[PDB]
């Protein structure tokens, strides 16, 4: 199947190029596919990569185009003046702008298929949207088309939406090419920056909350939320997926499901993005959410995550019950048997379920992965699948039998409906993992567990104390161990307001650590401890970041090499009052007095491009790895998008900019 027109290396600065002679009436059926490999010299303004129009006076609403906005949105219009049909199909955060001071080459495409009445858009190997529209228009359906141009749309004799950049290759086909063909044709260097991809070995269409960590042996390890029912925090099904690289981030393993429940199948779901429909959630599967990684002194790796029973949201989790009882000085996870109103049971030694009323063992036991047995035999429940089609979400028992689990809605014995924290450990640097351990009720018996601050933990150098950042909604909770992770304690620090205080730590000098965190006031806060985390200062605030009141997670790390003769820290955060946008990486140099000279920054892409949760690591070669949400993950307009969490590498010289 061959193009009706192909052009190469057309450099434009807003004025466009007429190709009317070379396209006139070639779109015989009216269907079309246009594949455009381009880079932009300037991202400002609404820019059309091509335009097919009626250029006559009064016919300015008779055109087809593919467009780019200054926030990375890719779209198309197909409009006819006399029928008054105006189609616009798009997705935010579809393209890249610039990377390391150079324009990025993207390959995008549009397919219009009259038989299906769908428009489809592709960007860098991903079909970003396909939408069926009742008012479908093909080229033949638009009256009096007389002008075909590159890099603009001719409207009433004037060039609209002028493109600034180079069309490296543009191909026009007079038919609807098939999806696999167009995915391949749009695949390029940008595609290779995705570690996790929609419907890869995780089965998830969507991801959020990336974490990077470099282990002592040189392995670069990642974890992430695989969020199956769109990108909603809750209600959803979420697993923690992992992937690693043993060549300094150049190649990565096929993702694995590392923390996952099986009450719901991990399946690819087409979550709706329309107003209204996008608020849809599933009934809720048992969930792991928001991972934290640390490597211990002995090279064992710990991963922590929040644990939510099926159907329980952060918002409805009870705050007044830990889910534990204390019996004879020991903390045991408590259970309510279906039909009871009280929690009459506890999981004691060897997972044996005791009746607390009689203080005797029952026939039931719970294994280390939370599965329920009766008389030594597993109880089972039927797994749920979720499906769509006719714009209708259906959940149903799917014929698969899985072990009954205390976190599931169909369990005979159930935990308190609140949030918990679990950790797992690995002795082979992430290739295999232990069973989970739930944290004991370190906040007290009558409080829920803290919520983890996604990213990493640290080992403070002078004491060997392990620190894990978390928060409660009104306090900071610095979880810690002084016995190399055998047992855990917490320092609870009240905050000026009800911050979602996702935090990360850095060590300035031995015994001196700072916790940088999200607030509800627009600023990034930092608290300082001079006794390895036992006591903390009042908050201070970075002066150079100004964000919206909701705030965003951040990443900050220590860096191992001197910069300008000084020890350095590296910070990643959005910096915009208009959304989760304008990502920056900042270098902070530690002064002799333990203040920080925030001397350099580098903008990640253009300032209106999306940038939400992020994670930094120092690669073994002392380059910097970054993985981030390249979209606004707060915005109700950017929910449920595929293939938007990339990985990029920087040298320090790429970062040492702007002073
Ligand atoms: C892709 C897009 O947004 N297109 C819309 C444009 C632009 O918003 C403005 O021209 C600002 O550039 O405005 C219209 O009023 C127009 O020109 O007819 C409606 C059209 O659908």
């Amino acid at each position: 199947e061959t193009p009706v027109l192909e052009k190469n290396n057309v450099t434009l600065t807003g004025g466009g190029e007429n190709v009317t002679k070379e396209l006139k009436d070639k779109f015989t059926s009216g269907d079309f596919t246009v594949v455009i490999k381009y880079n932009q010299s300037s991202e400002k303004g609404l820019q059309a990569l091509f335009g097919i129009s009626n250029s006559k006076p009064g016919q300015q609403n008779s055109y087809v185009d593919v467009f780019l906005r200054d926030n990375g949105e890719l779209g198309m219009e197909a409009r006819d003046t006399s029928s008054n049909k105006n189609n616009l199909v798009s997705r935010p955060a579809s393209v890249w702008g610039k990377y390391k001071q150079e324009a990025v080459t993207n390959t995008v495409a549009v397919v219009a298929d009259s038989v299906k009445k769908t428009y489809s858009l592709y960007a860098n190997g991903t079909k970003v949207v396909e939408k069926k529209v009742d008012n479908f228009l093909n080229i033949k359906d638009i009256k009096g088309i007389d002008y075909y141009m590159l890099g603009g749309v001719k409207r009433a004799g004037k060039t609209a939406f002028g493109f600034n950049g180079t069309l490296e290759n543009i191909k026009f086909f007079n038919s609807a090419l098939d999806e696999e063909t167009v995915k391949k044709m749009t695949t390029n260097a940008v595609t290779g920056h995705l570690i996790y991809t929609a419907n890869d070995t995780t089965g998830s269409n969507y991801f959020r909350i990336p974490v990077l960590y470099t282990f002592s042996n040189g392995r670069v390890f990642s974890s992430i939320d695989a969020r199956y029912g769109g990108t909603h925090d809750f209600l959803n099904k979420i697993n923690i997926a992992t992937s690693y690289s043993d060549d300094n981030g150049k190649t990565w393993t096929k993702p694995k499901l590392t923390l996952a429940f099986d009450d719901f199948a991990p399946v690819p779901l087409e979550w709706p993005r329309e107003v209204g429909g996008r608020d849809l959630q599933i009934s809720g599967g048992a969930t792991y959410i928001d991972s934290v990684i640390v490597e211990k002194k002995n090279k064992q790796v710990l991963m922590f995550a929040d644990v939510m029973p099926a159907g329980v949201s952060f918002r409805e989790a009870t705050r007044k019950d830990s889910g534990y009882k204390q019996i004879d000085g020991n903390y045991y996870l408590k259970l309510r048997k279906q039909g009871d109103t009280d929690y009459n049971y506890t999981i004691r030694e060897n997972g044996t379920v005791y009746d607390d009323r009689t203080n005797r063992p029952t026939e039931f036991s719970v294994d280390k992965n939370f599965g329920i047995k009766q008389n030594g035999n597993y109880l089972t429940v039927e797994q749920y699948s979720v499906s769509f089609e006719n714009n209708k979400k259906t959940e149903y028992r799917n014929g698969t039998k899985v072990h009954m689990n205390i976190f599931y809605k169909d369990a005979l014995f159930k935990v308190v409906p609140t949030n918990y924290i679990a950790y797992i450990s690995s002795n082979d640097h992430g290739e295999s993992w232990s069973a989970p351990t739930l944290l004991p009720p370190i906040m007290g018996l009558n409080r829920n567990a803290p919520y983890l601050g996604p990213g990493r933990g640290i080992i403070e150098s002078s004491t060997g104390r392990i620190l894990i950042p978390s928060y409660t909604g009104k306090e900071s909770a610095f979880i810690y161990s002084d016995d190399n992770g055998a047992s855990w304690k917490v320092k609870v620090v009240p905050l000026p307001s009800s911050w979602s205080a996702e935090a990360q730590f850095v060590e300035l000098s031995p015994g001196v650590i700072q916790a940088y965190m999200r607030t509800n006031n627009g600023k990034i806060a930092y608290l300082t401890s001079k006794d390895a985390g036992t006591t903390w200062s009042a908050p201070e605030y970075l002066k150079f970041v100004s964000n919206p009141s909701y705030g965003t997670q951040l990443s900050i790390i220590n860096y191992s090499q001197l910069i300008d003769g000084k020890k350095a820290v590296i910070l990643s955060t959005p910096n915009s009052t208009n959304g989760r946008k304008h990502g920056q990486i900042w270098i902070g140099l530690i002064n002799d007095d333990n203040t920080i000279d925030w001397r350099y920054h580098h903008d990640v892409d253009y300032s209106n491009y999306g940038y939400s949760y992020s994670t930094l690591t120092e690669l073994p070669n002392h380059e910097i790895g970054l993985m981030f949400e390249k979209f606004d993950s707060w915005s109700r307009n950017e929910l449920h998008m595929k293939n938007v969490v990339p990985y990029i590498t920087f040298k320090i010289e790429d970062l040492k900019k702007n002073l």
